[PDB]
């Protein structure tokens, strides 16, 4: 619909996906732009889904830090095909690392390390506040337009960490592999594991181990190599405990 | 009312003042606590209040900064005395300066800078985004259960610009001066100026020079003193043109 409870002016598309369709709008009674989420409608007509999309509000909600993109108000609008569920979220005008990777290549070290560790902020805040990412990925981490990094989607095979791969429990550290893969890819061009497959990918996560960054792109310090490779560990035990330990270590090689 | 707009769950006062009263709730929608200002009622029926209401919820929602208290919704209650606005904002679980200073005492110089060095940052951004706090004092910057500066008030003759206290034109530099009045309280325990009326404290403001810092409490570095008595100038152009020009100062000191 036009107005969502004859507020929120729906206008582009900012992104889609398999459940939700994110818009960009503008809340009448603020004067303000921003992003909201509006859920399939075929969707909603079923009780699985709406548990699911309310209580990812509830989740993301629960998180207020400056690098995690706000959830501001909640809803349902008055369709004559029947209540649909939106969730009304801080619009943050900017770019993904998947975008800038893709289109303008990789990050010069000084910069991956400044976003990277601005995002370690944001998990270590979600894990003491007892909330796992699970999907850490470019696509999660924008840069705002005043530089500013923020992540989204609190609550693709490429960027997964061998327990996700073997179908086991996760935590901190789970995110902290991933978030490893996703500093390999803004400082080479590209992830630590490619294939033709899903599983081909899956596997090397499990098996093989990680091609240095040194090796695959130039100009890379063997200290940035020691900080990947050590997210990108395969034993949990073996690899940063907490994303604050992360930022830490990446904070000494940028200084 | 029990519940505004049968969503808010409404607690204990956090403060009340001339206008409006702030409220602690809870979204039950969305399952957190937030801080909910809501208007006197007898106000609300008044199309001169309303509109100030109503446009300071606007004013605002316009600065989204990790300094500055957020607004996230906006509304009316359905009460048969008539329609109730309302603003729900960020919940910070903290206390004033005003009631550290009184409670605690003077902070240490370090805690001290640490503090309106952070305020700053509010500042120059809402200065960025073209409004002027207008009323900057203890009471309106908050210390989180995180340690996080929490400006608020966005849009008492003791921290008042001389421009102020003459009723002339504001811009930046009058926040400078009125953040340099705090910055001296948290420092020495007491304000610039004190007088048993308010036009005797408005002419200090306006003629007398103040004290220096290191005169008033002992042990606080003539570096301090230099800072803080450059955001206390008498003549704007004399003061820090911005408030990023006095965080670089004080950073430099605490350094
Ligand atoms: N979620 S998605 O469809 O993968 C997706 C990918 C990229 C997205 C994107 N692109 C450009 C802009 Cl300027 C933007 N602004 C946003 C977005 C959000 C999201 C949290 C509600 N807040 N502010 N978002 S949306
Ligand atoms: N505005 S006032 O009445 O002078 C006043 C003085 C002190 C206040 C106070 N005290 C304790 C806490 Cl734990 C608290 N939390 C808040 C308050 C707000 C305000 C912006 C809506 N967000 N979060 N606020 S309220």
């Amino acid at each position: 619909p036009s107005h969502l409870s004859d507020r929120y002016e729906l206008g582009e598309i900012l992104g889609f996906g398999g459940m939700s369709e994110v818009h960009l709008a503008r809340d009448l009674r603020l004067h303000r732009d921003v992003a909201v989420k509006v859920l399939r409608a075929d969707l909603a007509r079923d009780p699985s889904f709406y548990l699911r999309f309310r209580r990812e509000a509830q989740n993301a909600a629960a998180l207020n830090h400056p690098a995690i993109v706000a959830v501001y108000d909640t809803g349902e609008a008055e369709t004559p095909a029947g209540p649909l569920p939106y969730i009304v979220m801080e619009y943050v005008d900017g770019v993904t690392l998947r975008d800038i990777v893709h289109t303008e290549g990789p990050m010069t070290p000084k910069r991956a390390i400044e976003v990277i560790a601005d995002a370690c902020q944001a998990l270590n805040f979600s894990h003491q506040n007892g909330i796992i990412h699970r999907d850490v990925k470019p696509a999660n981490i924008m840069i705002s337009a005043t530089n500013a990094v923020k992540v989204m989607d609190f609550g693709t095979a490429q960027y997964l960490s061998p327990e996700q791969a073997r179908g086991d429990s996760v935590d901190a550290r789970s995110d902290v592999y991933s978030l490893g893969c996703v500093l390999y890819e803004v400082l080479t061009g590209e992830p630590p594991f490619t294939g033709d497959s899903p599983v081909s990918v899956a596997y090397q996560h499990v098996r093989e181990d990680p091609i240095p960054p040194s090796a695959r792109h130039e100009g890379l310090s063997a200290d940035l190599d020691a900080v990947v490779l050590k997210a990108l560990a395969k034993n949990p035990e073996n690899r940063y405990q907490t994303a604050a330990e992360m930022r830490a270590d990446l904070v000494r090689v940028h200084n």
